[PDB]
């Protein structure tokens, strides 16, 4: 008995190259890494946002689609013209979100109905939309949602604020994961989750001071501290796993 | 004859990985070995720890096979003194050692609960300790994995059938020192987490596979390359930012 073993190297680009990457929000603090990381694979990147990215690409590659996810008659058509184009996505990131920050006692209908439609039936939309086109073309597409540490744990007010809403639907995106998981599982599309915690963007350092001090690890997040876990998420590194939410904190939540 | 086996690569893993040595617990058994391999093809060095000799000849002067107990604290101790001496300090630890137990609970006896618990419990315990104060004295920013299993998050369902009470409470009690230590050990820069594996087909009957089978959503067993991904994703600096998670990996079984 010879045994030969030959190592075949390969690269993300090996993952991701050519294939087609769906995401709403791409044009926000997260988003925009991701876009940036992915068509640095040599990956094709469609965003969804109603604001124009933060950068020119330049590249062939990348195309934004300036679209409000809450709004079916905007979707519908846009998946009329992806599947028109053969544009099918391999993946769909749903990363856009938003949130409030008045009091509790304060927040109005319009505050919090703002805040379920982008988090919760955006994510049900492009969700819904993504699953009936992959259903019809037997593609074995990857959904991955974005969560927060706040569906998972609750914010400490006097650490300013974190609403209700925001952890009201946060945790619906979570176990709307694992529903969606076990529901599109026979057709082989996986569907996990990642809740960011906390993300250095424009808060006081009285907060970021009593943020690190809940933080095993010392410090907030940068967007970059998401992609590995995003590729991982989305690739054949992680074939076996679905309906999973991955808190990617920094130990905050444990 | 002649065989040829192909690995697969990832260069951002063979370039992470080159200069770092894996202590693997276990490193003979069905997971411990594909991990060894898999650490093996991208050129880190790896060090395995388990009584039993490994089923393969690497045939690799960046493999070491280390004939222990994890449960004797003086085997350990001495290992590590060794370890040191030989500047073999590691950077990954990898808790896989695991057993178990048949025989139902109204059977369970003091030496078969107790035999669970010692590989299990005391075994993580003891390595991880011996590996933290090394590092904490060394000032390395190693790297702990753990193995839980879906059984220390859901509870089996013996209708499928054997698998004991104490399996559940020592791989709960694996997947909660892991948040633990990870909280005790992140202000010197050691990460903790912890892979919880659904259940991974080797010589179960055709009976058991189909029930298993049925409550998973992606329809299978897992095989233990469904785990080297993740097992990768948490000992690189693809997760700087992860600390102190359990990561299930088991095809959706405990949805
Ligand atoms: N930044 C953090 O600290 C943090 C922490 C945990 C979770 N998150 C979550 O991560 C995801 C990204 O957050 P971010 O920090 O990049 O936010 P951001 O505010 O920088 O970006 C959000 C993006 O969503 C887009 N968006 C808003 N409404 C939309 C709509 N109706 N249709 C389409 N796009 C819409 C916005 O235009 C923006 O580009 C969100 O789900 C957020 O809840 C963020
Ligand atoms: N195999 C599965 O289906 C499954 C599912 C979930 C979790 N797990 C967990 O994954 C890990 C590996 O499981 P596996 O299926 O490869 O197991 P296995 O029985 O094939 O291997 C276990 C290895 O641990 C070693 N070991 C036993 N006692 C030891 C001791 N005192 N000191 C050092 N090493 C010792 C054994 O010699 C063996 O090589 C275990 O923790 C197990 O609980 C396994």
């Amino acid at each position: 008995h010879h045994h030969h073993h030959h190592m075949i190297l390969k690269n993300f680009s090996d993952e991701f190259q050519d294939k087609l990457v769906l995401i709403t929000g791409g044009s926000g603090q997260i988003g925009s890494e991701l876009v940036e990381s992915y068509l640095s694979v040599s990956a094709r990147v469609i965003c969804l946002d109603p604001e124009q990215p933060s950068v020119d690409y330049k590249s062939n590659r990348f195309e934004w689609i300036q679209a409000d996810i809450t709004n079916r008659k905007e979707i519908k058509e846009i998946f009329l013209s992806l599947e028109n184009q053969n544009k099918i996505p391999d993946i769909l990131i749903n990363c856009a979100g938003i949130s409030v920050f008045t009091p509790f006692e304060d927040r109005t209908d319009e505050e919090f109905n703002e805040v379920v439609h982008v988090n919760l039936n955006g994510t049900f939309l492009l969700s819904q939309y993504t699953f009936r086109l992959w259903k019809e073309k037997g593609k074995k597409g990857i959904i991955l949602n974005f969560g927060s540490i706040y569906g998972v744990s609750i914010a400490d007010m006097r650490i300013y604020n974190s609403p209700e809403v925001y952890a009201m639907t946060k945790a619906g995106i979570i176990h709307f994961t694992k529903y969606l998981a076990r529901y599109a599982a026979p057709y082989g599309i996986r569907v996990n989750c990642i809740s960011p915690g906390g993300i250095f963007a424009n808060q006081s350092s009285d907060f970021i001071q009593n943020y690190i001090y809940k933080t095993p690890l010392g410090r907030m997040g940068n967007p970059s501290d998401l992609v590995g876990g995003v590729f991982f998420l989305t690739s054949s590194l992680s074939e076996y796993v679905t309906g999973q939410n991955l808190l990617i904190d920094g130990g905050f939540t444990i």
